């Protein structure tokens, strides 16, 4: 995260850190707890992750040093991506962890909500972009979960920042004109919380952006709404 400030512990529950066993252990992505069973993350984390084997979800961290050999996760079932994903920049940048065993709710770890089909025409005003990833291009990930507040942005605005790009409804974008706050490397796969009526939805997915926290270029999020549907097929199967 650029440009953000350390959270409080508890702050975002839905919070994980996703790491990769191989070859060494570390952080890979951020993801959301969705469901008692369920991380929503981005497709794109999986390249080059041929088993869920080597997958390690953490819940209910605030510093990666909480993280040794001797702290529990819950291990992955099953890895979900979207079957029209081809890359980030497409769209379609959606997966779904499904875990070997069940989150115990609590206060430092429970569910986001989804937003709400009825709520594609609410306007969020109150948006935050959450992870232990670089402050900068080049960088380190860091210890304590960041967070920076930023504004959404329309499809036609965020389009006009991407020549080149296809910005489909299926993206959700969210900067400064300015920059100076945004994901960064290592923040992908986790979330782009939005408060409404008290309660917060999971609007968006950390997907991409050319470079981290630039002037003129949002940075571009899977827009959740638009997968409702595809993560209820994947969660409620017969
Ligand atoms: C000690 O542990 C570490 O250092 N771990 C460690 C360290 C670093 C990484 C990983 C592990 N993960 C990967 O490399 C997995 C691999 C498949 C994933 C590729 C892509 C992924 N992108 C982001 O996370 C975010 C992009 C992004 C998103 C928005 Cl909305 C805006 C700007 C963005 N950026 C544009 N340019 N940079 N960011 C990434 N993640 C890293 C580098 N790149």
């Amino acid at each position: 995260i650029v440009g953000g400030t350390a959270s409080v512990r508890g702050e975002w529950p839905w919070q994980v850190t996703l790491h990769t066993t191989s070859p060494t252990q570390r952080h890979l992505c951020g993801g959301s707890i969705i469901g008692n069973q369920w991380i929503l993350t981005a497709a794109h984390c999986f390249y080059g992750v041929e088993s869920p084997k080597i997958l390690r979800v953490y819940s209910g961290i605030l510093n990666q040093s909480e993280i040794k050999e001797d702290t529990s996760f819950f291990g992955v079932q099953e890895i979900i991506i979207h079957d029209q994903y081809k890359m980030a920049e497409s769209g379609y940048d959606i997966a779904l962890l499904k875990l070997e065993t069940t989150v115990g709710y609590g206060d430092s770890q429970r569910p986001i909500c989804l937003p709400s089909k009825g709520d594609r025409n609410v306007i969020y005003t109150d948006c935050w972009v959450t992870g232990w990833g670089y402050r900068k291009l080049r960088d380190k990930i860091q210890n304590t979960l960041q967070k920076a507040k930023i504004p959404l942005v329309t499809n036609e605005e965020c389009q006009k920042r991407y020549r080149g790009h296809k910005i489909t409804h299926k993206m959700i974008c969210a900067g400064y004109r300015e920059g100076g706050k945004d994901a960064c490397k290592g923040d992908s796969g986790g979330p782009l919380s939005c408060k409404h009526n008290e309660v917060w939805h999971l609007v968006g997915i950390t997907s991409w952006g050319e470079g981290c926290a630039q002037r003129e270029r949002p940075g571009v999020y899977t827009n959740v709404v638009e997968y409702v549907d595809w993560i209820l097929e994947k969660t409620q199967a017969v």
